[PDB]
């Protein structure tokens, strides 16, 4: 079972950038950390210090993978699955995006 629920088209999203989507009643945060059709979807709300919006925060690297740090606090995710450095413990919420003629589907209720 799975719902690619057509987003908006990936040219919305600027290089680099991340928004937020919903998917039922789920604020996914769709990151496009490239220039390329490579886009990752995760949970745009963290469970344990609760910033309403991660699709307010720069992308960064370190170690050779993509961390996006919200300048609330040092709070960083790592876009290739969901891995928060501050949450390793558990991992975020993590969505599959994919760009479908150019528009950005996501999938979830895994």
């Amino acid at each position: 079972m799975s719902q690619w629920k057509d987003i908006c088209k990936i040219d919305d999203i600027l290089p680099e950038t991340g928004v937020c989507a919903l998917l039922g009643d789920e604020q996914v945060a769709i990151f496009r950390p490239y220039h390329s059709d490579q886009v990752f979807a995760i949970s745009n709300i963290d469970p344990f210090f609760e910033s309403s919006v991660l699709s307010r925060g720069l992308i960064a690297e370190h170690q050779g993978e993509l961390w996006v740090a919200s300048p609330l606090k040092k709070q960083r995710f790592r876009l290739s699955d969901g891995l928060c450095m501050e949450d390793e413990q558990f991992s975020v919420k993590h969505y599959e995006a994919r760009v479908k003629d150019g528009v950005v589907q996501l999938r979830g209720g895994s």
